[PDB]
């Protein structure tokens, strides 16, 4: 196809529920899955977000990796946007000694925008643990998605363990288990075992008062030659 050919805009919406504490987020920014680069900035438009702005970052499109051309028929997520109308992106992230993430999300193309569409729900967090007493530094490590191919639906499963950096220099984990389908019928590719390496920097805008996030975030795949 030709999608992701240029800078392609993008839009995230995440309306979420952490024990209780309801929230959304609102995303806006660009990507290019030529060199594998996002750039979009997160406003939560209900006040101040009830949980660290990391342990989001995951929820907040890999359609935008930056698959090399010899692994071109490994790239599921292009793959379903433009053969079977997007796909469906569900994960658990199992935050260790602490509550969990459950999400849903449509991943699609709405005009010439690709937009991505969340529900979240937080469970069992503790109110003095490090994700709601708010104990995670303002940063994100990079990790590696390793994704396979479902054993029998038609789709894609991957796992990995981000690392959130504590302020007090522990690091809280959060293993995560993901969960890809398209949305339409149509015939999508699937690939061989391989996986997303990936960088984020985080930063603020000095002249955004609201609670947001900047982010930059680099996504290369690899594991085949």
């Amino acid at each position: 196809e030709e999608l992701f050919t240029g800078v392609v805009p993008i839009l995230v919406e995440l309306d979420g529920d952490v024990n209780g504490h309801k929230f959304s987020v609102r995303g806006e920014g660009e990507g290019d899955a030529t060199i594998g680069k996002l750039t979009l900035k997160f406003i939560c438009t209900t006040g101040k977000l009830p949980v660290p702005w990391p342990t989001l970052v995951t929820t907040l499109v890999q359609c935008f990796s930056r698959y090399p051309d010899h692994m071109k028929r490994h790239d599921f997520f292009k793959s379903a946007i433009s053969n079977g109308d997007g796909f469906i992106n569900e994960r658990t992230i199992s935050f260790k000694d602490d509550g969990k993430y459950k999400t849903r999300a449509v991943v699609k193309f709405e005009g010439d925008t690709l937009v991505n569409r969340i529900e979240l729900k937080g469970t069992d967090f503790k109110e003095d643990g490090n994700i709601l007493g708010h104990k995670l530094e303002y940063n994100f490590n990079s990790h590696n998605v390793y994704i396979t191919a479902d054993k029998q639906k038609n789709g894609i499963k991957a796992n990995f363990t981000v690392r959130h950096n504590v302020e007090d220099g522990s690091v809280q984990l959060a293993d995560h288990y993901q969960q890809n389908t398209p949305i339409g019928d149509g015939p999508v590719l699937l690939p061989d075992n391989h996986y997303l390496s990936t960088q984020t920097v985080l930063s603020k805008d000095p002249n955004e008062k609201r609670d947001h996030m900047v982010l930059l975030e680099f996504v290369t795949a690899a594991g085949i030659t």
